[PDB]
DNA sequence: AAATTTGTTGGAATTTTCAGCAAATTT
DNA sequence: AAATTTGCTGAAAATTCCAACAAATTT
């Protein structure tokens, strides 16, 4: 058969453990760590934008990467991401990617 | 300089920050590599799902389970927050 | 030359706000 | 005892999907 690949392990980033041994770990944990870190620096004023802040950090590379893959093809990229070609175009504007 | 970053370490044992986006980019770089021309059908909802769960989890620690403050912090309507917590079944 | 993708549309579908309950929980 | 937060609700405000089209482009 094929071995299970939980959704945690579909998008993973290389890390190193205490034994200088290279190993994948969920992207989840990077996002978890970035926030953990982000909160440390909150000393300690309010935020009103943490979603759109995060979303923007994640949307940019996704678009960046998908557009490279589809060699610039908008129709394919929007079909890959499961978003309408119109909203893809809109996002691409948002990030000056056109 | 830049608010969302994660700790890295180089061969010379020096810890050093890099922006989260660089890791998201790597994640995909990899994801694509392994697919050999296989359809990718719903990649947005995928990556969204991978980011919202940590984000929700973490703010609900910071707000101490307080749904109301978390929503104002994240900048989405309190109802949405509940609706998203349901999506991932954290409640 | 044909097939596809782009840029633009007006409308329909769905998602998120928003204020306003009383009831329940925290202070 | 008071203040805050929750679980819920309609309905408005915004965003997303749609699908169709000529025109630009890629095959």
């Amino acid at each position: 058969m094929f071995e299970q690949r939980v959704n945690s392990d579909v998008l993973t980033v290389s890390t190193v453990n205490s034994q200088d041994q290279v190993t994948q770990k969920p992207l989840r944990d990077s996002v978890k760590q970035a926030l953990k870190n982000y909160f440390a620096q909150l000393n300690g004023q309010d935020v009103n934008d943490l979603y759109e802040l995060v979303l923007a950090e994640v949307e940019q590379p996704l678009l960046d990467m998908v557009m490279q893959y589809t060699r610039g093809n908008q129709t394919r990229a929007a079909l890959m991401m499961g978003i309408n070609r119109g909203t893809l175009r809109k996002k691409l504007k948002k990030y000056g990617m056109n």
